[PDB]
């Protein structure tokens, strides 16, 4: 992976929620999350991928991720993803847009899904 | 996992593209998607999670999945998440919003990311 | 505006809800809108923009509106929009996704903001 | 309107464009949008509404409005809505997620919404 050193690691958003990642070499992406902020507590699985052989051209390399908000203290029913890229630097960053979705009756689907924005960084 | 049987299994979308998923009992899903749309030939790997004990109040089971947009034939520096929820029953469905993240340049990354629904079926 | 009087009349969603629309000639929408679902009871007032020249190749046009959930009934502080494209045709159709904010405090906002898609027809 | 005067004015976005708005007692939003990014020259019209009586209990003001890309200069065939809330005080925000849609033919609908987000501030 042209970027799995600089994916790999601890990385914190701006509600003070901690992504601890690892990147294979494969485009697999493993590790656990943990929100400051809602139905959550403790660490969760996630998952997900990424372009393990981004364009040379300046560009940022793709990602995304998934949480299932249930883990042996609470489950909130829902499932977040963060669609992204990371930006490397002295300064990295990785900048999302994320979609969670609750299960709800067909009746309320409507109102199935949040959507919002993170930009994780190496300090914080 | 209360959905897995639900879950597993082969999924199409209103595109005519392919989602292969299988259903962990521990909340994950992995396997293959295959886009009929866009810069995309032939299978990429996905992961994601459900809620697997989701409620029994007639609620959908939420979830999500990544692909990133590479394989051995073609790579689109880009990935998309689906976020969403299975509704079981005689006529199944897999609801979801999804974002299309881009790799840009910095100057172009206010343009990186397509949002869209995609609803699945077990048949088409 | 090539597709003013396509757009201008009555449409209705897949939730049942009614959508009133004026395009003028200079690109305008203005209109009432009035919602089947969530904390909302008669008729709100929507005003909103359309490409007055679309192109000529096939495409559709693109336009938008906006409806905060204020009348003489209820206020939900609350604004939606609507951000998609018209279809002519024999089974015209405008295709939407929208963004559903809501007034929260600060500490609340990363959950202020619901997505979702609504397809209107002149039929239902 | 209880944040009419708060909301009127000229703000800036991250990006440096230039949203000159009036905000009516009556919930309306008019005024003119600059886009420093795009296919986008000079101002184009914009409508929109906003809560005109919003809660008391320290949240935000919810508005939202559209810009159709077409004035005189230029026709980009697409439209923007801002969905979001206004927040008052020293350092007064606007903060906003926003749907691009472009008209497209039927074949390329699922890649016509871009997704983001703009902050925008009385300063810069
Ligand atoms: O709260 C969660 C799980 C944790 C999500 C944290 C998000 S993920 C994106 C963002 N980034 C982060 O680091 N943290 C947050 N899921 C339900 C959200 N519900 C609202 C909500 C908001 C605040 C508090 C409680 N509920 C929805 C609901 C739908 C039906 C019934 C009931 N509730
Ligand atoms: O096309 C892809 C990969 C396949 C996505 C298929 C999607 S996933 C959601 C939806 N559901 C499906 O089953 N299929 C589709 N990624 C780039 C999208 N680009 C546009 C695009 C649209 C159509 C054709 C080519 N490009 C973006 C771009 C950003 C910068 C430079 C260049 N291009
Ligand atoms: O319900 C409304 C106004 C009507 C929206 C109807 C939408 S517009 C898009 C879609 N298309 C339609 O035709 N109808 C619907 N706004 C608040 C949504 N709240 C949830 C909600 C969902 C269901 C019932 C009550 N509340 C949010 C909330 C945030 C904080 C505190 C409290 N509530
Ligand atoms: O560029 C525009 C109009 C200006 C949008 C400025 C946005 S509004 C949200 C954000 N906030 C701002 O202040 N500025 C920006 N519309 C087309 C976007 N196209 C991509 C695009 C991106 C960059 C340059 C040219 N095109 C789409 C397209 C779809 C089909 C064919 C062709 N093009
Ligand atoms: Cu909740
Ligand atoms: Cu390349
Ligand atoms: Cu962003
Ligand atoms: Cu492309
Ligand atoms: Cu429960
Ligand atoms: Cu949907
Ligand atoms: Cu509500
Ligand atoms: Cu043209
Ligand atoms: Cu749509
Ligand atoms: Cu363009
Ligand atoms: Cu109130
Ligand atoms: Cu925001």
């Amino acid at each position: 992976g042209r970027d799995e050193a600089g994916i790999t690691g601890t990385w914190y958003n701006q509600l003070g929620s901690t992504f601890i990642v690892t990147a294979g070499a494969d485009g697999a992406l493993t590790g656990t999350y943990e929100s400051a902020v809602g139905n959550a507590e403790s660490r969760y699985v996630l998952t997900g991928r990424y372009d393990s052989a981004p364009a040379t051209d300046g560009s940022g390399t793709a990602l995304g991720w998934t949480v299932a908000w249930k883990n042996n203290y609470r489950n909130a029913h829902s499932a977040t993803t963060w669609s992204g890229q990371y930006v490397g630097g002295a300064q990295a960053r990785i900048n999302t847009q994320w979609l969670l979705t609750s299960g709800t009756t067909e009746a309320n689907a409507w109102a199935s899904t949040l959507v919002g924005h993170d930009t994780f960084t190496k300090v914080k």
